[PDB]
């Protein structure tokens, strides 16, 4: 962690409708170490001698539940990279633990879906909704600017 | 005749449970001079229509109304092919002419069969597909395209 | 203009630094049809039979002199596409004359701009100063928020 | 080898005005062996570097200092090639490690000669880089990316 980059991923879980357009986004809540609340996309390290897509099938499941059903990604293309740096202020990204560099796509659910684990909650919000700032303000390390990111690649930020 | 046309094609795929594309599906149908032609998923974008409505209905159009296609959430292609109505422009060519086409991945996750003019639709692997006998039967350098949207899957085979 | 969509480019002009990091963006200053002033990408139909990428090349010269040096995209995929509707309402673009389906791409320059014929004049803002509510509000048929997608696109978005 | 390494993968090249790859440059090294082979740009990106800058690291580390690449805006690299340490696990392999490589293609605008580690730095034509010979001479299945990176810019050839 003190030492080089760590590969990551960041699923963005969204339902869509038949055309594929986004109409709802699907955020986690759970505890920060300090029993404070916070909301976060799916998130994690890719492991040696595992693929990406692998990493994305099971970083899913871990959150969402075995029957999530992803749709994922046919390309390995992301719709961005983002640099989760130790120090903030220099990247719009930032993670106290490591220096991470993650692979971040939108990834539908075609199943169902439910928290696990350390997930408390799973709340499926709109993008107006999504990007209320009390909702913004929940999310860590910058993923809410991820988020908008991505909302902004499948061409449905909001305007406010 | 004056405009140049707004078009997508869609390369209709089987992938797994880890998206990775296993199968791509071309579909057989004859020409004007009723030779025989694979051909992807393509037509116009209507007037007043979205682009991803389009991938719906042409896809629909040719695969029926239970393929259950995954449009892409993004509007962002994989690849332009401009089909021009003059030959070496482009890798891309139309006689009919120029054409802006939005070319997209499009898993099918659903049952599908050929539909109006279409004689059958044939799932191959990457590797299958891009043996010389198939591509020789791909029109206006859509075998270039179907190349780049394997190369885009990472699953451009040698 | 009443029967067919039209094949239309948008460039999002810009500055980078030698990491190829967006520092500016080049927005022109024109009038309205009707007099109101506004603020507007590099945009424009794509001639029957001329190639994509050469339209981007005619529509940077026209608006932006031809000395302006822009770099191309090697790939032709766009960072979006933008469906300006004739319709307000159906997406988040709108033009009052046309159907378009814009192929919208962030275009660096990498000599000297001068705004052109029926251009007052060209800015070149911060990300920050780009997002300016002013700014955007000065910006026609949506085109603000395919500025934001152009933005989000290169990792460059404003938190505010 | 307990880890995945973050890496970035620079496929150089001429442009024209309108963008179009017109040539791409290959580095020509020596094996261990010491037979001839050719590479793209590639290294990894160290701790605390931002990508977009281990990319100007590596094509002047390659290149000179004199290439003026055109580093892309946009963090969306052009694929994501996977270099298992096992072979055939993904169309890629290095037997040293599994790097997870971002690759980009990058317009370099200037004079570039070859230093250090590459002994060559060979400027070809589309058509020129897809021969059987020239992507014999790449390994790690570099000569799979760099079709796919041919391929993304529309330059592909049909052979
Ligand atoms: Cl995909
Ligand atoms: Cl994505
Ligand atoms: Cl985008
Ligand atoms: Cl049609
Ligand atoms: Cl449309
Ligand atoms: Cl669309
Ligand atoms: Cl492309
Ligand atoms: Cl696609
Ligand atoms: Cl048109
Ligand atoms: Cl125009
Ligand atoms: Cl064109
Ligand atoms: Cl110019
Ligand atoms: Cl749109
Ligand atoms: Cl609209
Ligand atoms: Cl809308
Ligand atoms: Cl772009
Ligand atoms: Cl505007
Ligand atoms: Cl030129
Ligand atoms: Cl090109
Ligand atoms: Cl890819
Ligand atoms: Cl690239
Ligand atoms: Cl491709
Ligand atoms: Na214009």
């Amino acid at each position: 962690r003190s030492l080089l980059p760590l590969v990551y991923v960041d699923a963005v879980p969204v339902r869509v409708d038949e055309s594929g357009d986004v109409i709802q986004v699907g955020l986690l809540l759970r505890a920060t170490e300090s029993g404070h609340m916070m909301r976060a996309l799916v998130s994690g390290r890719v492991m040696y001698h595992e693929r990406v897509r692998d990493a994305l099938v099971r970083h899913i499941e871990k959150d969402l539940g075995p029957v999530a059903l992803p749709s994922i990604p046919a390309s390995p293309q992301p719709f961005t990279v983002a640099e989760y740096f130790p120090t903030p202020g220099v990247t719009p990204f930032y993670d106290d633990r490591h220096h991470a560099v993650s692979l971040a796509y939108i990834v539908p659910v075609r199943g169902d879906c439910s928290p696990q684990q350390n997930n408390l909650e799973l709340t499926w919000l709109t993008p107006e909704e999504a990007c209320s700032p009390r909702i913004l303000a929940h999310m860590q390390g910058g993923q809410d600017m991820l988020l908008k990111q991505a909302l902004a690649h499948a061409g449905r930020l909001p305007d406010l």
